[PDB]
């Protein structure tokens, strides 16, 4: 490129905003993609070549043999999930040559899946609703300085000697607080060891890769995986996942500098949903969230779960845009809300009378906000197919110009179904 | 736009103070961004010494916002000392402003510190026993108390017994030891959090609202690249990001909002605590410059181990941290060494490198390999540029920017104000 072009894909709400499909299309012309944090908590389902994948730990990039994609040290990396995800993607003929895993991300292991369930089983009413994959303790034990990293995986005598540590506090986390078994370090070291020994060929500094491509002008893609308001800072703390989603996690989580990140897309579906648990002011339990759930496949790929669905909320994105520093927008799902004669906007909350437009940061005053909402009318027509803002009903693009005045964020993109040939180009984020 | 992070590029001992003592002047918001009172310096302001940790270096101009980020741990004991310190000085700090969404740490945090640390044996990290990890432990378990849920009284004395019944027995079944009742700390506490309470506010609304209306902001880091909770000697390291992008995930900011950092780095290097050390000296030449630097707990007295400048460390931290520019301060420590030595990479296996491995196995055997450079006899402690020096010092200087590949952009010869000069 002529200059540096380096562009962060965050999600602006709780997650499945469709990030996935924003990542898969802007990977097209991207040289480097790389995820900055989380493990595999994250996931989206991408059909390539006409078959159908689901990566969870691995960048979108991976499907093209000359782009480099980077896991960074900012993740918290299951071996066993991460050679799962690599045994599939070799069965179906994908190299992964062109894999980088950070010398320096943090490994999950068998204890914190358990412990993530015992914290969990602990906290009643409370609890979190994690996705179970030990990610919060992996996040904990790194805090804590306990934690193993890729580096010592790959070490004989270190993984053996930080699991006998580890395990040496675990069995009697798990014995004494928790009056539950523990694990082996034998075979925990046995088992993992031999995973690391496959990744071993991947593991290098990532920092190094990524900062020798953006000072040498490959465009640089970064994947964020959850969202804003999932952020261990600046979400609903408690209900929020153990990393950074916001653009900022760039940063720490694959060590460049800040003023080398060009531009910030936040991605944004067209109505709201969460996974979890924790306060929703947007939520909706009549047939329009039913309609919306169903149409917008709001379900969990694996269990069938149903995702709490709600309006689109205008005071979370505008939250979004400043934490996160949020240049250009995706707008996704609008044929979601094909059919449905009046939709709602939540403009701003109304908490305890009082009228405002902050994300509360004590969660018992984020429980009292009720939305306050703007009504839009609504259109019947398919626009599956639609290629641009001028072909929409004339509602649809009220609708779609309303989310853009309301966050004030300028539209760059936007997409009117489930594929990637669905995303349409109002704004090009590379230059 | 102006806005500018200070960071440390060693281990948190680089006289950072200095060169935001320097650049608050001109700044109209300064931000801590991550740690907690495990930070701070002597500030001179007006001829008078202040002492500051958890508070910004600016609170003593009325006009500069200051800012405490979303991203500290904090102690309102120690806050409240500190303000209190303050007050008693003459200054006001009408200008502070604390994140409603900063972590807080209870005696508890303190107690876990000695406790964890007492568990590690030989391993231990070294510490400043302050309760900084615990604190971040407990936020990345999501049980951690914010400064909103400590401004909320039945939220807090909620928090506080779930907390409690979970540390007491942690304590009791993991060390052998007690706790602490509800009682013991739920009205001290609380009414700290009450005296801080006019403080308290959305921190990336002052930040990005002056940021977007051309306000110079200053970021002020603590500890130092090697020292990061990710890039830095782990697991010998504090529990967050002093790195330039901890001022993106510990203030609310986007990444693009950061047009400068500079890098602080000594003219040798320091550590505090545990932990790799590669330049490392147990010579007459590491008592020179433990005694003329005067490396030793500010508090305590106790010794810091120092050793050569090492190139290794601070090429890293130019990539990790992003670094613009260079400040190298106290060369006058290095006055009266026959012979001065520059690390510019390490030996592993006979194996020489141009990296810190990620290994603390590897890191650990490193062996520095050095340039040797002549040194000079001559006091420096008076010049106010580059070429007032010896030869050999401006030489000294000139190689430190020609190994790490950074810009200088400040030096200094001493702990004054007018002993920090531009280059
Ligand atoms: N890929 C994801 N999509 C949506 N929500 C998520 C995702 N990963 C984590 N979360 C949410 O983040 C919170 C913490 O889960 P965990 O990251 O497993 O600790 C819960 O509310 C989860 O539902
Ligand atoms: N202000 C500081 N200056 C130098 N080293 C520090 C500072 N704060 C923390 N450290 C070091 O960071 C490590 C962890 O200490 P803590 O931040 O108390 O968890 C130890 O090696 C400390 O000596």
């Amino acid at each position: 490129s002529n200059a540096m072009s380096s562009v962060v894909v965050v999600g602006t709400q709780w997650g499945d905003e469709g990030k996935g499909k924003i990542t898969d299309f802007l990977s097209e012309h991207a040289e480097v993609v790389a995820r900055y944090q989380g493990g595999n908590n994250a996931g989206h389902t991408i059909v390539f070549g006409g078959v159908k994948y689901k990566l969870h730990l691995i960048p979108s990039g991976i499907f093209y043999k000359e782009k480099i994609c980077v896991i960074g040290n900012g993740l918290v990396v299951d071996p066993k999930a991460l050679l799962e995800e690599l045994k599939y993607l070799h069965d179906r003929g994908v190299s992964t040559d062109n894999l980088r895993v950070s010398n320096r991300a943090h490994v999950i292991l068998p204890y914190h899946l358990k412990q993530d369930e015992l914290e969990e089983a602990s906290k009643g009413d409370n609890k979190i609703g994690t996705t179970k994959k030990g990610i919060g303790p992996a996040y904990m034990d790194k805090a804590a300085r306990i934690g193993i990293r890729m580096a010592d995986l790959l070490d004989r005598e270190a993984f053996k000697e930080k699991l006998e540590q580890n395990l040496a506090q675990k069995n009697r986390l798990f014995e004494k607080m928790y009056d539950t078994e523990g694990f082996s370090v034998d075979e925990i070291f046995e088992e993992y060891f031999e995973y690391g020994q496959q990744i071993a060929q991947y593991v290098c500094d990532t920092s190094v890769v990524l900062n020798d491509a953006l000072d040498n002008n490959h465009r640089v893609l970064f994947e964020g995986a959850q969202g804003v308001m999932l952020d261990i800072d600046h979400g609903t703390y408690p209900f929020v996942t153990s990393s950074n989603p916001i653009a900022g996690g760039v940063t720490v989580g694959t060590g460049v500098g800040p003023a080398k990140v060009t531009r910030v897309v936040g991605v944004c579906k067209a109505y709201t949903s969460r996974v979890g648990d924790g306060p929703f002011p947007t939520e909706l339990h009549d047939e329009i969230g039913h309609q919306i759930r169903e149409v917008g496949r709001e379900y969990g790929t694996t269990t069938g779960r149903p995702r709490r669905v709600g309006w689109f909320d205008s005071v979370v994105v505008r939250h979004a845009r400043r934490v996160s520093g949020l240049t250009d927008l995706s707008l996704n799902s609008i044929d979601v809300l094909t059919g449905i004669p009046t939709l709602k906007i939540c403009v701003a909350y109304k908490c305890d009378g009082k009228v405002i437009d902050e994300v509360p940061a004590n969660l018992n005053i984020l429980a009292k906000c009720e939305p306050v909402c703007e009504e839009l009318p609504g259109w019947t027509e398919d626009i599956t197919g639609v290629r641009s803002l001028d072909e929409l009903p004339e509602n649809a693009r009220k609708y779609v110009e309303r989310v853009s005045e309301l966050t004030g964020i300028q539209l760059s993109m936007f997409s009117v179904g489930p594929d990637r040939n669905q995303t349409n180009i109002v704004r090009n984020v590379y230059e």
